Formats: structure tokens, C-alpha cells, sequence
């Protein structure tokens, strides 16, 4: 009845028995590439797998897709139980990074560093000189700019702007390692957002047949589309989800969400951009936009990183996590931790429980309230089938709303809502069936059965399909009532039959 | 905005902070903020109670802190249209290594202290049970009576038994990082979104502290994980923010003062006042206590009639701390003639306490009018409300009421 | 958004755009029995014939309901602007009637105001009655009336109260004066008349009625709920589809109303003899009382008397009789009866126009969108798929501004479970059954309509030819067009335990 | 809904909040049987200037003011009692029966003549009238309405000064009758000779409010304020509607009146008689949109003019009238020249008692909130709200010139306004608006002001506590200013009664 006495009821002694309605992102690196660890990634909850094309050759990044996909179809054999599992490429796009040190350098307050251009000093950084692949960055800053290297752990100075170098003091020191990236806040950084290297990426992510992009440092609409035109016609199904991680992509916010598919807010990257005061206001306007639209919405960066060396995370990142999944995310991704990480599996474990228990600090009733109160006024068959099944799900206390798509967009439009009850996607679509993680509450299951001669005798198998893995998930008992969403003739054009079937 | 959801569409980076910032900031007064001169700029940056941590030092070093917290306050008395009110808290030392007694020796003797020293509040410390809450009373006595308990939550045992502490004290405080050793890391968050539920729906102040802006202690700018973790527990519905090691013994003491009043501003916009209210108003027992029903009737014509500012004049604060539980857009201005509860009024959320220092006129009618020119001279001064704008007027009926249940719509002169 | 602003905004020099939603009964008597004038009856609105068996023999309703059959099978020829017309059996009932004055039947004795009176049940005084003596048939007179009991004689004209009782006699003080004939009608007012559910007659009529193959009973002067289930065991099992609506005619019927609602499959609020009964200044409330709960169980209740008696001699109805009807049109009646206006009046068919531009104009008063609200929160939880699908209709009703709920039903169940929550568009009923196209009427805002066609082999196609015969009498009513947008309820497989199925539906 | 919890035989539980107008003729002009129609429940006295002398109703006004103040003995239960005065304005009226009722039957030919010969000699064959543009207004096939209504004639044939029409729906016609004119350009001034001389006879009888006949235009409330003028500034001008451009011009005559009055006999003979019902409607709802008195006339208890028992029909008919949101509701014949004069009074009271159990007053509340576009306002907006919410008992309002309570009366609480006032005339013009019992208060104003604010909620608590309204240990809702002399009413304390 209030969201108030809801946050009163929270019982920390209590087991949830709420799905855990988020989806799970892994980035996968040297620690979790082999198929073994893999399968037991699967099992604990692994739904996207990342693949950061910043590092690695092709090749190298064409076995590791080879091990993911023989990692999940060794559940293809039981598909009651198989779960789909997407691959992710995100992009280097444009990046500055710091050379080699020769023979990592410690780095002391007020000390003198020149940051040159010179490619003799490429491979030889030290204490005192320091060398970046950005040519044009003497172009851009000024004197007193504020250069952030290695996620923004050492802060410089410009003190006095040279040709091909620069002399800056040292504000912020520590282990400076080699290959790091750089930051340069408030600067005209005149890269493209599409570079060579992103375009040789982009279409081998078609070859490899990858189901979304996370496209790095999207500025504005333009940028979207022509990541839009280099992925083509052979690529016109892999969403598009657009990286924000500077000032720009949150001024231009709007025309990058109607261009893109998806966001992924990159809070550790937009926290050296734009002051730290600021980040989780943006962080929860671009969710909360995300939310409206009804576009999936992921939250990168700064999640569990001390799980990178101890097998527990602490505090605040728990606290931090969380948070994230009460502002609406339909997704939250692990970067280092399943990567590198000493431990990896432990990493997506305890993104399960996080996840899982700040399901029952979601207040859902509120959600659809409020989004069928934005949502156009329409007489669209579809629109008004999902707001009728999301308004049906709860009063009849459903344990899932069925939902049978080709594409996927039906499913996607019941996602939008918010329901509590958790939506089963039937489809013989691979691609729509490891694309629906991307959205929050959606359970994909792909029927592998051939399609039936007659219509009625098509639908009632795939809704006893569905049926038989939400009583194996625990979604729904036997006495349970559920909704099941279908077109009513072959090539519909519309799924608008909404029909309450009680479980079997 | 009609919506929550819209509330946090509109949201812009770049817009100015509009609303004043409605959080208490406590700190904790040590080594690197003890001097008069840096006490003076917290005052300024926005700090509201001085915390006084009584695990270390004695009770001489104490009361020379005690003595600069009220040095650099007085300074700003001269204005009493600009005077803020800074109250003083004694955060007690707690049994450390269960049934370990409640109240340790040192404790009493630091509990009896504080009474002498004419303190504010006490952060009790390591509460488990409601027992553990009255022995704490009992401590203090008739003479520290009028002196609030705040039991500080650091333990399994002290969630499991938290209702029956919250009856027992006056407000809670939540020791995030002592709980997070004690519980599952994955819980915590839960237990705080809990405790600060409660507390709202209760009426009674709640604290967030421990594990704030810990990285402001070597550092002038604290971690972006830090900016979400204070704002999102001030989104929860916490009345206070508590800094411990920023401002005692951190290289960045006054630093940390004005980060906490920047992120607090700045979650401020974030919050959606209409949703709030209409839930406190709904699970509220209805009535019937008559400065219940006028607290209630005012924070609506605060919505309804877009007033600036709520005027209350109170003498033991419970009139605005009654209107304080129901969360209005507009602060709460309480004006007092009693010291004490202009200090003790910071643990409430959206009270900007003023300390009326005029003679009480003969005439009860001449002497609220004057306590009401003085709340509007002060709300201009703050930039709350102009000429034009209207505001709600809170009063008893008559010269020594026992209910504040007269309410005024009174235009801004 | 507010209702205050729909009175605000009514404007009476525009004429009402408003479908008439409440359906019309009427009684057929001497002046309206002509096939032709049945002919134009239901071309004005007439959805029920009512035949009123308090007068008239056997012979003389079976022409009458013949020439309803007549008269409404001349229209069949299109299906598409066909209107099923259904036949109702208004039964005589209960009735205290006094005896003969001083021999003759016309013979009237002037009443004293104060005098003292005799009430006798010894049946020598069955033609002897005077000033001082009275007869009554009812036997069981004094075992349901106390001392200080009100006897009303003669249309509550004449008010008498007891003051001594007896074995077989009561003797009397008369209140209201006035001149008294014979043989005329007796009530008592707070008192439980033990007079059986059924007379003699009523059970030949019953009877009479399956023969006739009607379609429901107005059941007279019902008290408790053994009443209702007295009338049920004598239509017996081959009258177990007949449709029982209980008459409210006394006090007892109004005190004792939740069981016999739980009883009937309807209710007739007979305000005029209801009137005599009860005092004037809680008429209204009964009758508000009454028609509020039969929405809330989501069952018929019509309207009955006092409604256009002027037009019995006047072509023009009165002010006061307009604003009645109105009223109990806004106070949620399924449907309003005419009496005399059209079974014995000089003006049956302007009775009837009159009847059609009364209620079409309350429906514009009527503020749709609250009478569901109210009615989604007060049903009960059930996860019975057919009333949570006719939720979900109602709820789209609103939501994508449809022009109609296409139901298809074999019962009429599945329309009248939705019709309970009273969408603003109407509920066209898709039936087979030509029973259920006529006991559809009971209910308001169903418009029914009866498919004619072939069961269709391939179980979707039926359905779709079932709805495009709804779309196609949609359109021709002027309910929606080709740009809106309608709501279609079915079941799932060919005989379907639920109709869970629920579409959204363009119009072609 | 609250509808299915009705039950008859429980008594009334809620007080009649709304106001009861009686008009006072030969059959109630007695001061004995006036004094008794104030205990029954009448609040205002209407004089009918449609007939009797100036000199008949200055004794009756006399009479009503006897009656009234031999109740001013005990001020906590005495009740104010308001006069009103009818005017006749734009009327048409026929002759004077010779040798007694003429029996006019359908088909027959009658004669209407403008000839003063005939005018005390009317019968079966000739009928005269007094309007003499009758001719040039009206026209072959117009219908002429004679006795509210009842008789109804065609003209046929046109003349120089006669007109001959055919008796379309016959009856018994009396003397004098009202004679309708329906689409026709009557041309008879709005406000005439007798008009003006009838309301300047008001001001100088201290009248409270004006009954204002025939209005078409806003205009004719100018007219009419104007012949009031300076001296009579605070007498409430009520309109009423009785034509088809009365409906058709509503909104500036709302404007332009104090109030307004549904007369629906009058109205279902100019209009189509089935649109009516909407007309009623219409005219309460904006009524209670402006926050101005809506009263309805006309057709609610007439047959206890002949019988001591109304029918059914008239009982829920008035009910209605009280359920579509009317202020007050007027009796005309059923107490001015009636058998049953008292009788009408007390069923007045009962329907309008029971009307009252039917209405659902959070709904009028949280409607008439969002329709509403100041201190005075906000504060009364405020205490109805709270008036619900801590169910209180009443709404205590102490008011000079009256305006606070009805601020308070237009948002419809379900709490009774009591309305304490010094000014006797606003006393008795508060009956105007439902829901406001007002109360006189004649006690001297104490030098002290809090003095006078206690001393008076404590009057107004006892009158409460006899009333029934409420009792030790409820809760009720206080407005007042800030001071003496004072602007606002903005001033809302919570109370509990001891
Ligand atoms: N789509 C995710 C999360 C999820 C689980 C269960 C129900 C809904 C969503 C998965 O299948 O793992
Ligand atoms: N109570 C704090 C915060 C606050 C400021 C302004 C209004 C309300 C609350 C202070 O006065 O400093
Ligand atoms: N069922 C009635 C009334 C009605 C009309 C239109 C829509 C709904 C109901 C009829 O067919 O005439
Ligand atoms: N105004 C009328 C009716 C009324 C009675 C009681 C309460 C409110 C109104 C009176 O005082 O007599």
C-alpha cells in the first residue's frame, strides 16, 4: 500500500524468495577463459558475456567466444533447464594510454613530469618523462588542465603548454603502471568516435555473430549511427547500447537514447569527467530515462572491485551495487572481477545474492502506477495488451506472464511495466533468446520443438513449454493462475491475445 | 511533477541546487578541528552538531573542545537574524572486548560529565536491547533528563531487537561499518533502509554514520562511490550525516564539512516531497490530538497554497519535531527562546532552528507577532521566501498552551 | 475528471449523442396488442414484452405473445439490424381483497374519521358488509398483525388501526375516511403475511408460461428467499433457463432484500404499491438502497410504476415524471417498465419515443468511469480467469476509448460478468442462443445480437465470423467506425471451461 | 458505496443541513401557527407579491418577527428567521370568473379578449387577460398555457384586439391564473411599476433577501440592484429561473446574482418537460461551482395543499432536489393557502433528513478542491479538509459580514458551520447556504480579544452540545481573524470540547 511501511518490512534474517530479476553482465578475461570455469559462471548466474576489445587480438578474442558457446550448449541437451547465454563486444573507441617503463614507477606530490610525444621515449616511461598516443593533446589543453591517468588515481598539472611535450606537477601520486589510460576533463578531444580499429572490431563482431556492442564514449546521435552504418545490413539485429562516460553524453543525453538501442552508465569513467557530487544524479536521471523509453539500461564500472583479491566485497560496494538495482537497472556488469580476478566465480556469486536480496527492497506496484501514467495515450494493439497484462499480473497474483514473440518486441513492451511476476519469452529465435537479457524481469527459454501444422496446437505447445520450466524454476506451483500473451492469426502483426490460464 | 519517475527524468547536473539543504551534518571534533578559527568556517560551511568521541582522551581535553565548540559559535551571536544554533553531542566510549553491562564505569562517569557540561545529546553506544536504552536514562537522571538518547546500532543483536529500542530512545544512529563486520556485507543495506523506514514512520531522528567520506582524510576530494553513498542514505529519509575521521584527526577538515553540505544539497533534488507525505499522512493514526491534527494541516497548505516556509513557535521543540515526521518541501522554521532546543533541534530533518533572544512582551498577541517578524526577517535573510510569498504560522492559543493548535496563512510583509 | 463538471457543462438545446443504454419493458394490453402496433413498438425501443396475468385469461395472453412473436419476427430478415424481443410473465400473487357491500359489488358506505370498525373472518358476512362490519379472505388475519398494527384498504386510501385483537376478530379504529366499495385490495404494513409464494392461479400461469417458452418471470410480492425457490420448483427442471426477477411490493420484501437477492436472478422495485406500504420519505431510499446493491452483486433490477401515468391521457409527459425516471435511470437500474402507458393508454407509442428520449438524456448525466472504480474495489479476490478477464475488459474499455466489448457467449454469463462493472461502451453479446439474445436485455449496456450462421468447422474461423458480425452491427448502430479500435472476449478451445481470452481488436 | 449500507427503519443519524423556505399566506400568517412552523424547521419566510396589499404584508412580516423573537429568551436555542419578498415581475394573469370554476373540455372553441368589459365576466365561451401586446407577440399556431400549465389552448384565428383558440388540453380554470407565453417575445419590462414600488417597500421592511421573478438577462439583475440601490447593498438578490433564455443566458445572470432560484413548474412549460431534469442539474452544479445558494421552487409537495401525507413521488422527488447539491428547497402552496400548513413543514424536514443519509460528502469535497482556482480561502479549504480527517463535530466560524462560513459551506464538509455572529442580518441570510446553522450572538464584545474568541466558541460549543451536533470529548474546528479589525479570516485552531 506505501512504500514507506514496504522499506519497514525488510527482514535481514528473512531468505528471499524473489528471482533475481536483474541481469548479470560478466566481462571475460585471462582468469575466466576456459570452458570448465565457464559452465560453473553459467550456473551462478552468468547471462551477457563481455568481451573489451581494448586489449587482445582477434584471435585471441575468437577462442575465448568459442569457449563461452561450448560452455553453454553443454545445457543444450536438457532444455527445460538451458539457460541463453549472450556475447558482448565493447569497443576501444577512442582512447589515450601511456606507453612502457623500462628496464611499475612510484610517482611523488610536486615532482616534475614531462609528457612528451617523442616515440623514442615510447616504451621508456619513468618518474620523470612520460610518453601517450594522443598527438593532438598539446592542441587541446592549456595551461592548468588537470590530466588524469590510470582511472584517475594520479592527477597532473600543466604547467607550461611545449611543442610535443608537456610539464606538469604531480597532484596525486601512486603506482603507475604501464599502458594506462588517460583523462583530459573539459578538453576538445578531436578523435573519432568510430576509429580504424573499431570499424576492423565492429565487423568482425558480424563474422562472429555477437548479439550486442557496447559502443565506448558516445557523445551524441551521430556517433550511434555510425556504429549503425559500419555493423550494415549483415548486422541490423545486434543492439547497439551506447556507453556514457563523459560530460557531453550527459548533456546530449536524449538524442543518444532515441539513437540507441541500449545505455551502460560507466560511473567510474564519468566520475574523473564530472565532479563526484554529481555522478549519482546522473546515474539515476539516465536510468530513470532509460526506465521511460523502456530501452535497457546497464551500470558498469566501480561494482565489486575489491573482489578482484579478497573473496568478499565490502560494504559499501554491496550497498553501492544495490542502489543501482533500485533505480531501475535492467543490468549490472562485472569488469575486473570475472576478468583477472583471483576470484572470479566468487565474484558473480555474490552479484546473485546482492541482486537477489535488493529484489525485496523494489516496491513494483509503484513502478507500473506511474510508467501507465507517462505512457501515450494509444490505440496501439500491442501497448494496450501489455498494460493489460502487467495490470492483470497483479491482480491475480501471477506467478509469470508468458509471453510468445519472434523478435522479441512483444516481451520487451511487458518489460517496460515493471511486474513483479517474471516474464517467460518463448521463442525459437536464438539471437531474441540471448538478446532479452538486456531487460530487466524478462526469462528467455528457447523452444527447440519444430513448429505444429495447426496454429492452436503451436501455442498450447509452447505455452506448455513454458510451463513446464516455471514450475521447474519455482515461479509457479500447481494451483497457480498465469498469463499467457499471443497473436491471434499466422503473421498477426500484433500480439494483442491476453488469456488467463490457470497451471496445470 | 506528477511522478517519481519523472522526478528523477527532470534531474540535471547542470542546474543549480534551488532547494536549501535540509540534512544535519554532525562531526566529529578531534586534533585537526579542535582550534576556534577552523570550528568557526565549519560553522559557516554548514556543520550543526559537534560530536565529541569519548573512546579517547580525557576529560579535561573534553571540555577544552567543548569550551572552542561554544567560543566559535558565540562569535556569531552578535547577528541573531544570521545566528545558527550548534549543538553539542557526547558519543559515549561503549563496553568493548554478549552480556557485557550496558553502561561500563567509564561510561557513567563520561554520561555524568556530559550532564555537567550541559550537553545536547548522547550517542549511546553498542545498544543491544531495551534495557540496555533505559540504564542509559537512568544515568542521566532528573538533571539530563531533557538531554535526548541516541542508541547506536552496531551488532546482530541490536537489528533483531530494533523496535523495542526505538520506542525506549529519542533517535538512532546507524554504525554502518561496525555492522558490517558484525553481519553479512550483502545485508547492511537493507538493515539501514530498515532502521531509517522506521524511524521516519515513527517520528524519531536518525543518523547515518561510520564509512562516510573515509577517503577524505589524506585526500581534498572524496571518491564518487562516496558522493552515491551519502546520497543515497540521505534518499532513504535520514535526518542526520555524521563524519568521524574527516574532520578529527583528516588532513581535509573544513573540506569535508563543505563536500557533505555539496552532496546533500545536491540529493536534495532528488527527493519527491509529495510521495513522502501522502504515505506518512495515510499510515498516520488518524488524530486526534489537536497539535497532530494542525502539524498535519499545515504540511498540506505547504503543498497546497505553495507556502515558503512553515513558522513554528515552540518552546520544547516537539511542535516541529511533529511536523518534521511528515517531511515537507518547505523547511520548518522553529523559533525558540529555549537554547537547548534550538541546539537539539538539528537531529530533525528540514528544521532551520532560530534562537529568539527579545524580552516576552506583557501582551501573548504583541509577543507571538514579534516571534513571527523575527522568522520572517530570518527566512528573507536566508533567501527561503520573499515579500510576495505566503507562508504557514504554527501558535498555542494561549499564554501557556498544551497544544500548538493554532495555524495561520499569513502573507509575507 | 469530475463528475460535479459533466452536470456543469450539460447543455439542453443539444440533442443527446449518448446511446441509450437502459433497456425498456413494457406492458401489452388492449391498446397495443395489433401486430402493427407491436411493429412500432419496437421500433421506438421496446426490448421486453411484458404480460400482465393479474387480468386476462390463457387464450387471451397466448395471442398476445403470439403477436409479440409476430411482430418481432418480421425484422429477421436482416440479421444485422435485427433485435431479439424478450417475453416476460408478470404473475398475479398474494392479494387481500375485502368482501361485498350490503349485496350489490358497486355499492359504497361513507366512513366516519374515528369511528370504530369490525373486521369479521366468519364468511356469512362475505356479502354483508356496512359501516360497522368488514370481510377479508385472507384466513390467517390475526396470527400476523399485534395490537396497534396499521390495515390499509383500497390502495392505502383508507388506514385503519387495531386495538383489540381476537381468535377470528379484530376490531378496528378508523383513521383515513372516505367512501368504501367492494371487493378491493388490503395491505399491512410491517407485518409478515404467511400467504402462500404461489396461489392456485400462479401455478396454472407458471406452468402456462414453459409452454409459452418465456424467457423470465416477474415473481409478485416476494417476502423472504423460500419465496424466490417456491417459484423456481414449480418452472421445475424444464424451466430451470427461465430467469426468476422478484417483485419488492411490501415492508418485508425491503427489510429481508439481501436473501432474496441471493435467491433471484433479479429484481422489480414496484415503488407505487411499495409506497402504500412504507412511508413516503423513505421510498427513495429503499429504492436507492435496493438498485445499489443489485450493481454491486451484478444482477438486473428494474424500475417499475409511477413512472408516465400522465401519458395515459396526454400525449406529453409532466416534468415530475420526467425527472423520476431520470433518476432511477442515474441511480444504476438495468431497466424501467411501463404500465399503463402502453397496455391500456390512448398514447402507447409515444409512451414508448418518450421512454427512449428520457433515458438517452440520463445517460449523459450518468459518470461512467466511477461506477467501474467503485466496482473494481469492492469485488471480492478470485482468480476465476472469467470474471479477471471481464476486469481486464472493462479496464481497456476505458484505456483505448473503444467503441464496444464484443462478447461471445452461449448463456450470457460471460456478457453479464461484464456488464456487472459498467463500461461507458456497450457490450455486444455475440449468441447463438436465441434465449440468451433475449434475457440479455435484463442487463444494462448489453446490446445483443443474434448469429444466424452455421457452426464453422475450424474453431478460430466461427469466432471470426461471429466477430465480424458484431463488427458489421457496430458499425451500423453508429457505435464505432473504421478508425476505432474494439475489445473481443472468447473462449480458448472449442468448448472452453472459461472465457480467459481477451483481444485488441482494430475495426476493419 | 455507501448506498448498499442505507437501511429505512434505522433513524437518520446527520442533521438536515439544508434550508427550508416557506411561503406565508392566509393559511400560516397567525402568529400562533407561525411560531410553531420555526420549531418544525422553516428558516426563511417568503412574501408572494404576485398578490395582497402593501398593508397585508407588512403584517405579515410583523407577524413572522413576533414569532421569531418570542424564542429570543434562550439565544442557544433560538433560531433566526429570514424574510424574503417575490416579486411579480413580467406576469400574465386572467380575469375574474361571473356568477366559481368554468369547466373547459378538449375540441371547444374559447375567445381571448383584451376587452375591459369582459375582464370580471370571464367563462366557458370568452377568457380575458391583462397583457395587451398579446396580439402583436403571438401568432396562428401558438400554444398559450393558462394555470401553471394545467390548460393549454391553440390559436386558430388572429384579431385586432381578440383571438381565437381551440382548448387543446382541457381542465377546470379558476381566477386570475398565470397565463404562459412559450417562443414569444413578451415585452413587458422586466422590473415594472409595481416592481419597483414592491422593492422599495422591502428596504423599508429590513428585508434579507429578494426573490427576483422572470429573469432573462443579467441585466435585469442590474435593474433590479439598481431599485435597491445604495440602502439596500446587503440584500441577497436571488434570480429566478423560470424561461428558456433564463437557461440559455445562465452564466451572466450567475454573475450578476447573489443566488439563484430553479423554478421547474414554470420551467417545464417553456421547455421540452423531459429536459428539464438536466436544466436542475445543470443550474445546482454551477451553483455550487460559484459557491452561491441554489434554491428549487415549485412542484415539490402540492398535493398537501388538499392531503396531510405527499406522494411518493413528490417525496422522492424532493430528495433529489436536495441530492443534486440544492441549498435549500421552497414550499409554495403547501403553506401559504394550504389545509395542512404545518404538516408540510415537518415532511420538509423528514425527506430533506433522510436525503441527507444518502449523500456522500467526500465525494463533493475532493471534487469541488481541484475546481478551486488568498488567506480567507486557503484557511477554509484547510478546515473542511481536517474536518474529515479528524472527524470533527463541527466547524466553528465566528463571521461579521458572513462570507467566512459560506467559503467554508461551498466546499460541502459534512460537519455542521456554525456560524457565530453579532450582525443579525447576516444570521438570517445564512440559511441561504446548506450545511450553516447560524447562531446570534448577543453578548457584549469583551475588551479582551482572546476573551471574546473563548467567550463566543464557548456559545457556539453550547449550542452544539443541545443540538446534538457533537459532545464532551469531540473535536472542533475554530476560524477567526489574527485581531480586531482585521483583514481575513485566516486564522484555523483545533479544539476539543470539554
Ligand atoms: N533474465 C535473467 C534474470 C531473470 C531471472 C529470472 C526471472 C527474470 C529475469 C536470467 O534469466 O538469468
Ligand atoms: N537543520 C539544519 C539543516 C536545515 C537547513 C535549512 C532548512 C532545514 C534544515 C540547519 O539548520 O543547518
Ligand atoms: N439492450 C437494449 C439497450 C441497449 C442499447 C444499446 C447498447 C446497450 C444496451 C437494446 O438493445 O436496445
Ligand atoms: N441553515 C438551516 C439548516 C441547517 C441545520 C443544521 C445544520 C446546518 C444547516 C438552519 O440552521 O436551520
Amino acid at each position: 500500500d506505501t512504500f514507506l511501511e514496504h522499506m519497514c518490512r525488510l527482514d535481514i534474517d528473512s531468505p528471499p524468495i524473489t528471482a533475481r530479476n536483474t541481469g548479470i553482465i560478466c566481462t571475460i578475461g585471462p582468469a575466466s577463459r576456459s570452458v570448465e570455469t565457464l559452465k560453473e559462471m553459467i550456473k551462478s548466474g552468468m547471462n551477457v558475456a563481455r568481451l573489451n576489445f581494448s586489449h587482445g587480438t582477434h584471435e585471441y578474442h575468437a577462442e575465448t567466444i568459442k569457449n563461452v558457446r561450448t560452455a553453454t550448449e553443454s545445457f543444450a541437451s536438457d532444455p527445460i533447464l538451458y539457460r541463453p547465454v549472450a556475447v558482448a563486444l565493447d569497443t576501444k573507441g577512442p582512447e589515450i594510454r601511456t606507453g612502457l617503463i623500462k628496464g611499475e614507477v612510484e610517482l611523488k606530490k610536486g615532482a616534475t613530469l614531462k609528457i612528451t610525444l617523442d616515440n623514442a621515449y615510447m616504451e621508456k616511461c619513468d618518474e620523470n618523462i612520460l610518453w601517450l598516443d594522443y598527438k593532438n593533446i598539446c592542441k587541446v589543453v592549456e595551461v592548468g588542465s588537470k590530466i588524469y591517468v590510470d582511472d584517475g588515481l594520479i592527477s597532473l598539472q600543466v604547467k607550461q603548454k611545449g611543442a610535443d611535450f608537456l610539464v606538469t606537477e604531480v597532484e596525486n601520486g601512486g603506482s603507475l603502471g604501464s599502458k594506462k589510460g588517460v583523462n583530459l576533463p573539459g578538453a576538445a578531444v578531436d578523435l573519432p568516435a568510430v576509429s580504424e580499429k573499431d570499424i576492423q572490431d565492429l565487423k568482425f563482431g558480424v563474422e562472429q555473430d555477437v548479439d550486442m556492442v557496447f559502443a565506448s564514449f558516445i557523445r551524441k546521435a551521430s556517433d550511434v549511427h555510425e556504429v549503425r552504418k559500419v555493423l550494415g545490413e549483415k548486422g541490423k539485429n545486434i543492439k547497439i547500447i551506447s556507453k556514457i562516460e563523459n560530460h557531453e553524453g550527459v548533456r546530449r543525453f536524449d538524442e543518444i537514447l532515441e539513437a540507441s538501442d541500449g545505455i551502460m552508465v560507466a560511473r567510474g569513467d564519468l566520475g574523473i569527467e564530472i565532479p563526484a557530487e554529481k555522478v549519482f544524479l546522473a546515474q539515476k536521471m539516465m536510468i530513470g530515462r532509460c526506465n521511460r523509453a523502456g530501452k535497457p539500461v546497464i551500470c558498469a564500472t566501480q561494482m565489486l572491485e575489491s573482489m578482484i583479491k579478497k573473496p568478499r566485497p565490502t560494504r559499501a560496494e554491496g550497498s553501492d551495487v544495490a542502489n543501482a538495482v533500485l533505480d531501475g537497472a535492467d543490468c549490472i556488469m562485472l569488469s575486473g572481477e570475472t576478468a583477472k580476478g583471483d576470484y572470479p566465480l566468487e565474484a558473480v556469486r555474490m552479484q546473485n545474492l546482492i541482486a537477489r536480496e535488493a529484489e525485496a527492497a523494489i516496491y513494483h506496484l509503484q513502478l507500473f502506477e506511474e510508467l501507465r501514467r507517462l505512457a501515450p495515450i494509444t490505440s496501439d494493439p500491442t501497448e494496450a495488451t501489455a498494460v493489460g497484462a502487467v495490470e492483470a499480473s497483479f491482480k491475480c497474483c501471477s506467478g509469470a506472464i508468458i509471453v510468445l514473440t519472434k523478435s522479441g518486441r512483444s516481451a520487451h513492451q511487458v518489460a517496460r511495466y515493471r511486474p513483479r511476476a517474471p516474464i517467460i519469452a518463448v521463442t525459437r529465435n536464438p539471437q531474441t533468446a540471448r538478446q532479452a537479457h538486456l531487460y530487466r524481469g524478462i526469462f528467455p527459454v528457447l523452444c527447440k520443438d519444430p513448429v505444429q501444422e495447426a496454429w492452436a496446437e503451436d501455442v498450447d505447445l509452447r505455452v506448455n513449454f513454458a510451463m513446464n520450466v516455471g514450475k521447474a524454476r519455482g515461479f509457479f506451483k500447481k494451483g497457480d493462475v498465469v498469463i499467457v500473451l499471443t497473436g491471434w492469426r499466422p503473421g498477426s502483426g500484433f500480439t494483442n491475445t491476453m488469456r488467463v490460464v490457470p497451471v496445470p
